[PDB]
């Protein structure tokens, strides 16, 4: 893992029956726990993003996490890895997502699949009324050989309110690595739309692990 | 809708990171609420079915339901239709699925996408320890113009026990139809493996609507 | 168990911080699966019922169930019994309840405790906007020696809509009885307010078990 | 609020049908976010604690939280307050709890009610196989005038594993106070049994609020 890394993404998604794909590129600093990427969403039925990109943001790599130089870094040791995330929204919307991260040189290849259903036709997701995720604290624990991550996330809404989403993630390594103690990952994710429709968008994440 | 109908199916799925596809054909009696179909699962990485087919069975059409000749048949009136189902398993496994049913002559075309994550590596699903679904009672209610279906299903296990799964489904019609009163759909689904691996399998469903 | 039985009830409850008690009397026909009772709610802080009585109705006896004269009647064989119910409302309200039923002659003594929290100050419960429960189908299954009951219930609302509540119940017998096959209990519960405030209210239930 | 405060507690509880009460006393430093208390559990049916005290620990006051001298302290401003907590355990156990905190001089009076059901007869709770809560990060957000707290907590188990519990709390002030920004409360709770049965036990909590 180098001080500076490159990224590439490809996503195959479906939300409320809407087929779509995503392409992206970015640059990040694994040791600093920072990264920035630019994405382009392509609706199968050519058109503007049909839902809040925020449902996708967290899917688009724990290698980009600042870990104390003592604590086992489950991610760094892996370098690939498989990710599986369950998103349970407070209004009945549910999304499942799984992805794989591979490394070629200084390039991280991220390939994912996303599938969301039961999102209210008029909720924050479908109506694109979200602004981004509130800073969160992801609790990392070990469960039967695999690293689990849990977080009661909050999607901020245009207007001021928030929309609750419970995240449950399984982090799987292709091979055995030294397991970490239970810990927490502090995150900051920011979304910046590059176009009105939100088809072109930029994402930045800042993450730091804390010994608890 | 004829007394006798033909069916064809195509599924694009992913479970715990495993890509797969499904093809099937069947015949059914819409008015009688009966149907029988034969499927063939093809694991992307050529091989035996990697998980319990029972997670897929309910995905593979409410037109095959016996409704009293008085009660509005939300399904029959539609004839296409979009389906969205959330499967929440008691052991953390979660699957989302969405499909579309179209009608050509006496042929029902069923195209679906399935995505499951967080299934315990050693649970009933991954270990293929299920036998089939226990007869259920699906509560149908109207919610903001759409027909909803809810059921606390039970997957029977080899050995005797059961594995709980809450089903939440949205039934959407391409156009407006006369809404039903809240009601219940009584179901019986039976799975019959045609080969050891369970790649080739047969399914039969019997469904009857009840005025409550 | 006689063809005609008498009932008496006493409840100690708390909802959103509101202490209250309940007293009731009724008569029922165990073999017919019918029963009618009259209750009187007393708010600790003297006053009108502070929330929908419907949250309490299902707490106020499976002995009042019509079972086929062949099928093991887990309830009848018991005659006492302990009940434990978890109520998970769709709007975040949660209620836990446990009760005991004892039998003296032709009199059923029902003693219960109810505790509800997180009900939206302005939801259907607190605002008393419910009308009653929609007819339901309670799925009965055996789980580790005890009879479990699950139901995705629907509280009907003034105006027309419905409010979802998942019921999860454990039925415990003081001693060993012949276990039933998984089955379903069809219910009809009706509430009739005897006074404006709803402090005095009448309840009637009709239940029939079905071999599935 | 003084630099040093005194506490007294009284709890009325029920778990899996077991009636019990609790009495306690402690001393704490509100500004430092520290506190220590000693409790004595009395089982209605005289005997050793029938379940893990850890289910009760978090019930036994956000005034004991270190807040930056700039950030609105929703708790301190209140000084009484009402608390409502929903505990959803991963194995089906559910507990609801509500309490009130009043202040007399340098004495905090804490009166609570606890009610738990559906805990597996042989799970970590009933079998008293827990050691304590893993350090957590409670996300505090505002929801319709009230402060909400959410946390995906982890009860550590004898042996090494953990048992998951989602905490959902409503914090209500008797009167209007300046609302905080969404934030996080970092906690450390430690339990020390003073007797074999765990009837006599000591608790210590350390809490610090973080501007996010």
């Amino acid at each position: 893992i180098g001080d500076d890394m490159k990224m590439t993404y490809h996503m195959d998604g479906c939300v409320n029956g809407h087929y779509f794909t995503v392409k992206g590129e970015g640059n990040g600093k694994p040791y600093e726990g920072t990264q920035t990427s630019t994405f382009k969403v392509t609706m199968a039925n050519g058109g503007p993003l049909a839902f809040s990109f925020d449902i996708l943001s967290t899917v688009f790599n724990r290698c980009f996490t600042a870990y104390p130089t003592s604590m086992p870094d489950y991610f760094k040791q892996a370098f690939g890895m498989s990710y599986e995330r369950t998103f349970t929204y407070e209004d009945g919307g549910v999304a499942t997502a799984s992805w794989e991260i591979s490394l070629k040189g200084n390039c991280f290849e991220h390939k994912s699949t996303f599938h969301g259903v039961n999102f209210p036709a008029d909720g924050p997701v479908m109506a694109k009324k979200t602004t981004g995720w509130d800073p969160s604290f992801q609790k990392m624990t070990v469960c039967d050989g695999i690293l689990k991550g849990d977080v009661t996330a909050f999607l901020m809404l245009q207007g001021g309110g928030n929309y609750r989403c419970q995240f449950h993630t399984s982090y799987k390594t292709k091979k055995p690595v030294t397991m970490p103690p239970n810990h927490v990952v502090e995150h900051r994710i920011a979304r910046t739309d590059l176009d009105k429709g939100g088809n072109s968008v930029q994402l930045t994440e800042h993450a730091v692990a804390h010994i608890t």
